C-alpha cells in the first residue's frame, strides 16, 4: 500500500524512559517501504515536539500518508492543520510494531542515563541489520543495494566502543527472531 | 579528497535571522562527496544545539571528519571531547560554500515571519535541484541515480503554496548562477 520511500511512515512515541539529558521519550518514525527507522528523542509526548521532528524529516520527502497511535499528539487540532497544509492524509489504528517497540524499550531501559548518547548508535544499528522478511537491510532498500556504504568494517559498523558493540550483538541476534 | 557519503561535513551557522516559532539560527551542513545539504532550526550558535543537530545526523552514520569555521560553537572543549568519543576529526582552516550561505541568508530573510515553516521546503528544492558541477541533484548522490524520487513532479515538487513555489523559482534560478 505504500508505493515508495518516503511514501508512507509509522509513527508512534515510546517511553517514558529515565531521564537522560532531560529526554524521556523517542518518537519512532518507519518508513512503509524499506522499513528504515528514525528514532527522534524528545521529552514530551507532544504535537510541538512532533511537529519539530516531523519537521526535520520532510525535509527529505513529504509523505502522503501517515499512520499512528490514539495518542494525544497525534490527535490534536494544531496537528491535522499541520498535515492539511503539508498536504500530508492522516490515518489512525487501535502488529510488528509492538515486537520492534518493545525491545526497543528494553534496549533503552536497559541504559538509563545514556541511552540519549546511543539513541543514533541504536538508529544505525536496527537499519543496518538483515531482515529475513526483507532479504536485505533496510539501509541498502534506502541509500541503493550495491551503493557503498559510509562503513568500512560492515561487520562492526565501525564501532569500537566497547559498550556500543555490546548494542550491535544484542540488535543483531534479536530484532526479527525473538 | 572524499571517497563516500559521510566522509567529511562542512558545518556552519547562518543568523541571527528574524525570529519565527521561536528559533534565530540555523545550523547548515553539507555532505563533502554528494553537497547534500541538511539544515537545521536553531535557538542560538551554540554547542549544544550543534550536537542536538548532529545526533540526528549522525544516526544514519558516523561522518569520519567535520570541516568548520573556528566559530565558538566548533571550538569549545566539549564539542571536542564529544567528537572525540565517536572517531572523528575536526578540520578548522571555500568560496562555493560561502556563496551558497549568502544565497541561503538572503532567502530566509526576505520572509522574516515565514522562514522556518519553509525551511523544509529550501532543503528539498537545494538537494532536488540539478547542479551543473555534479552532473545530478545531491539528492540522487546520496540515495542513488536510481534512487526513487521524492516526489510526484519535477517542476512543482508536490508544491501548491505561494511561498513555496516563489521560493522553488528562486533557488532554481539563482544556486548555480
Amino acid at each position: 500500500r505504500p508505493q515508495k520511500p518516503f511514501d508512507k511512515f509509522f509513527m508512534d512515541y515510546i517511553g517514558p524512559l529515565p531521564p537522560s539529558q532531560g529526554y524521556l521519550y523517542v518518537l519512532v518514525v518507519v518508513d512503509g517501504m524499506t522499513g528504515f527507522t528514525w528514532l527522534y528523542p524528545t521529552k514530551a509526548p507532544s504535537t510541538s515536539a512532533t511537529v519539530k521532528s516531523l519537521n526535520v524529516l520532510t525535509s527529505i520527502a513529504i509523505p502522503r500518508v501517515i499512520h499512528s497511535d490514539q495518542g494525544a499528539a497525534f490527535t490534536s487540532s494544531t496537528f491535522a492543520e499541520w498535515a492539511k497544509e503539508r498536504g500530508i492524509h492522516l490515518e489512525f489504528s487501535t502488529r510488528k510494531n509492538s515486537d520492534m517497540k518493545r525491545l526497543l524499550t528494553k534496549l533503552l531501559v536497559g541504559r538509563p542515563t545514556k541511552w540519549y548518547d546511543l539513541l543514533p548508535v541504536v538508529q544505525l544499528a536496527m537499519n543496518n541489520t538483515y531482515s529475513p522478511v526483507l532479504k536485505y537491510t533496510p539501509h541498502q532498500l534506502l541509500f541503493g543495494i550495491d551503493s557503498n556504504t559510509p562503513f568500512a568494517n560492515q561487520d562492526t559498523l565501525d564501532l569500537t566502543r566497547e559498550e556500543e558493540l555490546s548494542l550491535l550483538q544484542e540488535i543483531r541476534t534479536s530484532l526479527y527472531h525473538p
